């Protein structure tokens, strides 16, 4: 059985960055609601494998892969989030990842702006990613609730559903990505990037 | 001109459907978010007329996705708005749509089961759209858009009812079914009786 | 077990549509493009069943698309060929589905209203899939799906048209228009009025 | 407004056999290509008023005629241009010195790009193109759906239609050897060009 996984921190300890109120809401209430249902589908789905059933196997793909791929995408966001004051939310605790990343780019900076350009491009709900493709670094962008497509490694994702921001925020979703930088936590980015 | 569009006013003070909608909400929704569609919107066209012009299919493609977003939620809104009212209002009994709701109970068995099929609709988008009752010839159907799509071509709409989550966040924060459950209370089955006739 | 789908045989002779569908589109369409779904079909099952047990949700996910291909496309096909029958059959004559045919002029006005609807639909499709008349609780529509996505659950369908360009090309060539005009001669209105009711 | 044309042929319509059949070719450029060019120019047209009358639902329902038709113009005008005769000099790789230097930097050889490229080409579900295609200095294969052309950013170096009618009529349902086949009557030559400029 799939479980919503434990926080890294206090639902405060990413403010001003984001409140402890959206933290608290994603987590306990939203994501909470995707390990409920993606259990639930998968249940029903084992039904339906074992008895040769196409039609209802194909009726519960939606929730599969909705309630599958925001498990897998909020359990990596988490993880890629640490408070503003950590070693972990300097990128120079990224020495690989961060060469890389200029290398593709030209700068960390020139990253930065690409990456919310492809965040604040979104239409309607989505998450924008840093992925790894083959030894080269990508942005790309995923709708609603899918996951990186096979092929792809995640290195860090940023959740663009207007959940993720609205609270604090409200429309203004530039604010929301100009801010979160600063609790992106480079440790486990660079982690992901070298991988084993 | 190509690209006049303009933010219409509402049918109705900012807080004219509390408790159902917050007056916090409706004033973001139309003066922010509606907005901002209607300026992109006129942007994107006017930056089409050039490429039309010019015979550039390339340009023509690429906006597109622009045109069909903000173009599409200037007409969802704007029909939003108008199926719409005070619950108080005699327009919010659906008496006051004697034809749309004989089609109702014929094709769904009554209003309540109507509304249970439609909420379910409603609460099952995935990410941010619309639901919508639509006029298909003669009968009727609950239908979903994603993101800022309108209604396809052929089928009429009745009455849309907004699921991104900006339309309840801030009032009813994750709970999206007790926002389908209040928004009952103030839709216009007048203006819906209108659009259905 | 999992996986045990097999190609059903057709009710009548590869030649047994002609003039309307020719002898070398039927044998390739049941014999080669339907067994090829029927494999894939089971083979993407073994495999889901493997991951299933692992608990492997991204696995899972990735097996989705040829699942609801080759599972929609047995499913399409499976009805496809029972909705086919010898233009001289009694089974061919519209007036063998009298409930139906009764509900398709209540809809559109007549058959050939009809008809014409379905034509456009059919030849608007964009790539390949499928054009179907399905009913949703008591009302008749025209659906369109995609590549080999079956009719969605909700809506039951009553009869269905190939338009993947290997259902008619080897005889009509670029001509779709002239294919559509002629499979009406050899459409099943008795298992359609069988699905209607 | 509308008024392309359908571009002729480099070459006689049996001059890519035995790869691609006189008979393909003459349909595929004679009547798919050229009704692509046609309903492009009257979406063209009627866009035209669409956009002069500010008719927001009439544009958004353009836009798939005029992405299918206009895309299809694009991919099949690079078509015949990526073609030409298995015994020409263009037919051999050396002649995209820049070009083949990039796949093979990339792939690892000629032969592995192809072994790659087929696989992308035969996994499309329906009907759709394989490109390779230019980012930034970098090459990738990607396939786009149904008439869509290939995004913003790449560059089409060369594409395979993977469309049923592309080879139904000599390959029948056996798309692996049509892939197989076509390799000879890639031209190189166009290729280069469009890699560098
Ligand atoms: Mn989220
Ligand atoms: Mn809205
Ligand atoms: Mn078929
Ligand atoms: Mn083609």
């Amino acid at each position: 059985t799939f479980s919503l996984p434990a926080l890294p921190y206090a639902y405060d300890a990413l403010e001003p960055s984001i409140s402890a109120q959206i933290m608290e809401l994603h987590h306990s209430k939203h994501h909470q609601t995707y390990v409920t249902n993606l259990n639930n589908a998968l249940k029903t789905y084992s039904t339906a494998l074992a008895a040769n059933d196409v039609p209802s196997q194909i009726a519960l793909q939606a929730a599969i892969k909705f309630n599958g791929g925001q498990h897998i995408n909020h359990s990596l966001f988490w993880e890629n989030l640490c408070p503003a004051s950590s070693p972990d939310a300097d990128p120079a605790s990224a020495p690989e990842l961060t060469a890389e990343i200029a290398k593709t780019w030209g700068s960390l900076d020139k990253f930065k702006e690409a990456m919310g350009k492809a965040l604040l491009g979104i239409q309607g709900s989505g998450w924008g990613w840093l992925v790894k493709e083959g030894s080269g670094l990508r942005i790309v962008t995923t709708k609603d609730g899918d996951p990186v497509v096979g092929g792809e490694v995640p290195v860090f994702g940023i959740d663009m559903w207007e959940h993720a921001y609205y609270l604090q925020y409200l429309n203004g979703k530039a604010a929301y990505v100009d801010n979160i930088w600063k609790v992106i936590n480079w440790k486990t980015a660079e982690q992901r990037f070298k991988g084993d």
